[PDB]
């Protein structure tokens, strides 16, 4: 697996990036995403296509992490993200710690 920061300056085609889903757009026969990890401060943009996008349709939570296993790497307007492809594959990471915070209204203070 590699790190965010990896995947922004790779030469790869063929990459598995754990990381966290911080926006989901669900546009119509297309899952489009992005990512964050701890290795970066940048997001990452990540979409899904027909038959994977299928299956994760109204799966992704935010701000969970997943494996997301031999995307395609590509470059758009100057800026790099990553596709579903064929050999593609997604996993909820097994090992993850949801936290519940509230915040309070601070102009109470």
């Amino acid at each position: 697996t590699l790190l965010i920061s990896e995947v922004l300056k790779t030469s790869k085609q063929y990459l598995s990036v754990l990381a966290q889903v911080v926006d989901i757009q669900s546009s119509d026969k297309n899952i489009r995403l992005k990512i964050c990890d701890n290795s970066c401060n940048q997001e990452l943009k990540v979409v899904i296509f027909p038959d994977l996008c299928y299956e994760w349709r109204d799966k992704f939570s935010i701000n969970k992490w997943y494996y997301f296993n031999e995307f395609v790497r590509q470059i758009y307007n100057d800026e790099v993200q990553l596709k579903n492809n064929i050999h593609s594959s997604i996993k909820e990471s097994d090992d993850q710690r949801k936290v519940i915070t509230y915040n309070q209204e601070q102009g109470v203070f």
